[PDB]
């Protein structure tokens, strides 16, 4: 009943705990052993007026030369996983086979996926985290042209090569949500269009469909030309947030929350559960919805061994009183429940506690989606953005600390619930570059010395992890 007390001892002997990374949020080297550009690195220097402190991940924390440390600190850390992506433009620099294939880049991700096996440690592979190649964002449009689906076929098919015979644990995307709606939408993300310069009310739909078509096409080509060989997994991450009625009792309400939910998680759960997009998203997109092939809806339906859920916050949702994508999901969202919010904030604002919420999101997507196997891909919290604070004062993350205890135990509670969940992994192990918010935003259960060789310091949130789940 007490979260504090949460621990290895209250899951499964198989279940799986690990903490997160991105490429681009971590690695650097960005122009290193051969990497070519993503329209990351393009947005960071032409656009740094985007990004809070106009930095970019141009050495971001290191990891590329400095993995053998995290591989050191993951192994004192004693989880079983850790999951990371793999750039694009590191393997691929040109994106297409016809700019070439890296032999460096490969050679690094071998070596990481070597550090971590011979460490015991399992590493779980996303290929696509938003660093879209610049080769490819520049000749086509990336994921707003159906080109990209044959593309990142072939990454995907380099990579499966290349590392499949130690990794047994793809996603093909992170957060494609996330991507497609800041992206295309907002514009506040890389390729930065939304805010032909974009269209907020069309992009952001095509993207999601070419997203969904890569998704689809890449496990098409796993299931069909590696899986028997390799006996791996793949599925995908989805970005999540919890959307809970602002009144309990208003049908209106109800409904807001639903449709809230079938314009986030909906967008991509359903095309891959029934190969269509939510009835709610066709209703109110109409025309500017994509259609899918029944071949396209074949390849689609049920494409995944897993699922990964990301989730970090909450909010409370009403009906709304040219086109955009925000505006089409024709709801409004409220922090507030009479001058209480729904939970306290973290270092951001927009990060609101509310650790029911993780428990509320596995249950509903049990419930709407029927994913047979399903992970937390990513759960976690920021520090309050303070560089007055020494180490020892900065590394003492208790807001962090119950929020993963709380977090873990509402999995926890999911998994009691029905919900088959198979593991769990922090967002993130090392403080990194929070696209849009630059360093100042530190999610790491690891601290980083940004003015020392970006050293490595476990914070009390990695002490117990450790202690906790051995
Ligand atoms: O916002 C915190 C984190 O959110 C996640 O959705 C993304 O996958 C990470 O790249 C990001 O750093």
């Amino acid at each position: 009943n007490d979260a504090t007390r949460i621990s290895r001892s209250d899951f499964p002997a198989d279940f799986i705990m690990g903490t997160g990374s991105s490429a681009y949020q971590i690695e650097g080297g960005a122009r290193d052993g051969g990497r070519g550009p993503s329209i990351w690195d393009t947005f960071t220097h032409r656009r740094p007026d985007m990004i809070r402190g106009g930095t970019n991940g141009d050495v971001a924390v290191d990891s590329y030369h400095l993995y053998k440390e995290d591989v050191n600190i993951l192994k004192n850390l004693g989880l079983d996983a850790y999951r990371f992506s793999i750039s694009w433009s590191r393997v691929l620099p040109g994106g297409r086979l016809s700019g070439g294939v890296n032999k460096e880049g490969i050679n690094y991700y071998n070596n990481l996926i070597d550090g971590l096996l011979a460490n015991g440690i399992k590493p779980f592979v996303t290929l696509f985290h938003w660093d879209v190649p610049q080769a490819l964002e520049d000749e086509y449009g990336g994921f707003l042209s159906p080109r990209i689906v044959d593309d990142f076929c072939e990454y995907a098919e380099l990579c499966f090569w290349e590392f499949g015979d130690r990794v047994k644990h793809w996603m093909t995307l992170n957060e494609p949500w996330t991507f497609s709606v800041h992206g295309y939408a907002t514009g506040l993300y890389a390729p930065g269009r939304g805010r032909s310069t974009g269209n907020p009310g069309t992009e952001p739909y095509w993207v999601t469909h070419h997203l969904l078509l890569a998704h689809a096409a890449a496990v098409e080509l796993y299931k069909n030309k590696f899986q028997r060989g390799q006996e791996g997994q793949i599925g995908i991450s989805h970005a999540t947030q919890w959307m809970e009625p602002w009144d309990e009792n208003s049908a209106s309400d109800v409904e807001a929350a639903a449709r809230a939910l079938d314009f986030m998680l909906g967008w991509f759960m359903e095309p891959i559960t029934s190969g269509d997009y939510p009835k709610s998203m066709k209703k109110f997109v109409g025309s500017r919805l994509p259609k899918f092939s029944p071949e396209q809806s074949k390849m689609l339906k049920g494409s995944y061994d897993f699922v990964g859920l990301n989730y970090y916050t909450a909010s409370y949702v009403t009906n709304a009183s040219n086109f955009s994508y925000n505006t089409d999901i024709h709801v409004t969202y409220e922090t507030d429940r009479n001058g209480v919010p729904i939970g306290p904030q973290s270092g951001s604002d927009w990060l609101l506690i509310y650790p029911e919420g993780i428990r509320k999101i596995l249950v509903y997507t049990k419930k709407t989606y029927n994913v047979p196997l399903i992970y937390v891909t990513e759960n976690g919290v920021d520090d309050v953005k303070n560089t007055n604070l020494t180490l020892s004062e900065a590394r003492k993350d208790s807001m962090r600390l119950k929020y993963l205890q709380d977090h873990i135990f509402n999995v926890r509670q999911a998994m009691n619930d029905g919900v088959n969940v198979k593991g769990y992994f922090a967002w993130s192990l090392l403080d990194n570059f929070e696209w849009g918010e630059g360093y100042g935003v530190r999610f790491g259960i690891i601290h980083i010395d940004y003015n020392d060789n970006f050293a490595r310091y476990p914070k009390d949130s990695a002490v117990w992890l450790m202690n906790s789940f051995h």
